[PDB]
């Protein structure tokens, strides 16, 4: 119909284990979508190394909450049938759903085996540092309380390539089996980046190969997917990836949209990650996810003609998901790079007004997160994700002209009435600046839908407007 997508990710680090999320997403579906929300991502949706996991300590890729393994039955989020029902109101109230895929490691295993393995060296995985010698890993996986349900695969060490953690002599270090092969081609930070954590998955076997691609399947078709949000890519086997995007497809009828997390603040790297995927996916644009810490954590000095230069959106719109924050990026996770509450509402207008990308909104920034004191920034989003959904359509127009003031516009569409917007910001003294929103929307007068700024702005008869921000500000101005 036109409408612009706009995707949520449904959850944070810090969410409370009470079991009721996928109970909180149902009853949601309605107002999500009344507020512009087009597809949801759901996390990690099986059962993890224990009932508090957020669901990258993945341990049962079939248990959806339904089995009494790890501790529990229902995952963090819920049981198997609330999120069926979840799911159910989601696609009722036009809404997409993307599951998490975490098949890089896993973790939780039932038992330790005796393995041959070889210390390498942290910052070059290629390089040996020690001799092989037995340890003991988690590596055995049998899902005792799933009895072959869906599935009668068992993982044991030969499946896997590498560890961090040796339970013999309890050490940490960086482990490669002896006589396997770190994944290849992989991401080369560190020599070779194919361990990342848990028990490595060795994509070289084809009953791994095989198992994954047909869990994937039964996967989508169980909860019937749209679309997948693919974990910790760049520690998997480039060739695998578009090997099992490419059966997916194949094997579901519906569309499927993917989007990879290949976490990188590297534009280039991601460019040959979709070269190998002959661009058959798009990938968060983590280089502006940096880009905005940067001008976050900089201040006012941060030169505002810059914060788009070296991102995915950038250069490959079509193919970048951009956002502001996610659960790796908030404060005192893995990939900290939050951007303050300040800097925040500048940095959605940027993803949410412009044409390029497929813009995520963070469920933290959302609804906030308590863990830390951070307010909920619904107020401010809805009225960027309004613009978006209703006025962020037709020509744009970019002025990065200034180091503090930068805006771009947009000319509108008539298939959609009142269509058109004007953004201007500021991360240091306010200002203002003339932009053409089309000769069409000549003698109209917009004002602000953020309500930051009370000018009322009347397009000339050229098609030019003077919008006006405040001092580290942001607003949006339209035909209302
Ligand atoms: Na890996
Ligand atoms: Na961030
Ligand atoms: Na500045």
């Amino acid at each position: 119909d036109g409408l612009n997508g706009t995707m949520m990710q449904y959850y944070e680090w810090h969410l409370e284990n009470d079991g009721q999320h996928w109970n909180r997403l149902h009853d949601d579906a309605a107002a999500l979508s009344d507020a512009g929300i087009t597809a949801i991502w759901i996390p990690p949706a099986y059962k993890g190394n224990s009932q508090a996991d957020v669901g990258y300590g993945a341990y049962d890729l079939y248990d959806l909450g339904e089995f009494n393994q790890k501790g529990t039955v229902r995952t963090k989020y819920g049981t198997k049938a609330q999120l069926e029902r979840a799911i159910g109101s989601l696609k009722s109230n036009d809404i997409n759903v993307y599951g998490d895929v975490v098949m890089n490691h896993k973790m939780g295993a039932d038992f330790t085996e005796a393995v041959q393995a070889v210390q390498v060296n942290p910052t070059n995985r290629w390089q040996d540092i020690s001799g092989a010698y037995t340890i003991d890993a988690w590596t055995g996986f049998d899902f005792s309380g799933r009895n072959n349900a869906y599935s009668d695969f068992k993982w044991r060490w030969f499946h896997f390539n590498g560890v961090d953690w040796d339970q013999r002599y309890q050490e940490n270090h960086i482990f490669r089996f002896a006589n396997t092969n770190w994944n290849w081609r992989v991401d080369e930070e560190n020599g070779n980046y194919d361990y990342l954590l848990g028990s490595n998955i060795d994509f070289s076997h084809p009953e791994v190969q095989d198992e994954l691609k047909d869990w994937g399947s039964w996967f989508t078709d169980e909860l019937d997917l749209d679309g997948y949000r693919l974990d910790a890519i760049k520690h998997i086997p480039f060739w695998y990836t578009s090997d099992w995007v490419r059966h997916q497809r194949n094997e579901a009828d519906q569309d499927l949209f993917v989007v990879g997390e290949y976490w990188k603040d590297d534009v280039g790297a991601l460019e040959f990650y979709l070269d190998e995927m002959n661009w058959e996916m798009s990938l968060f644009d983590v280089p502006l996810n940096y880009n905005f810490y940067r001008a976050s954590q900089q201040g006012g000095s941060y030169d505002m003609r810059n914060i788009l230069r070296g991102s995915l959106v950038e250069a490959h719109p079509m193919h970048a998901v951009t956002f502001v924050d996610n659960h790796d990026t908030q404060p005192g996770e893995s990939l900290e790079s939050w951007v303050a509450d300040w800097f925040k509402p500048l940095a959605y207008a940027t993803i949410l007004t412009r044409e390029g990308g497929y813009p995520n909104v963070f469920y933290g920034d959302y609804y906030g997160i308590p863990n830390d004191n951070i307010s909920a920034k619904k107020d401010m989003i809805d009225e960027l994700l309004d613009a978006r959904q209703n006025y962020a359509y037709g020509t744009q127009h970019d002025y990065f002209d200034h180091w503090d003031v930068v805006g771009w516009t947009r000319e509108g569409s008539s298939s959609r009435p009142n269509s058109g917007l004007a953004t201007i910001m500021s991360n240091g003294p306010g200002g203002s600046k003339w932009m053409y929103v089309g000769r069409q929307n000549a003698g109209q007068t917009w004002t602000d839908l953020t309500g930051n700024n009370g000018a009322s702005v009347t397009i000339n008869g050229d098609g030019w407007g003077e919008f006006f921000t405040n001092g580290g500000s942001v607003s949006v101005y339209v035909n209302q």
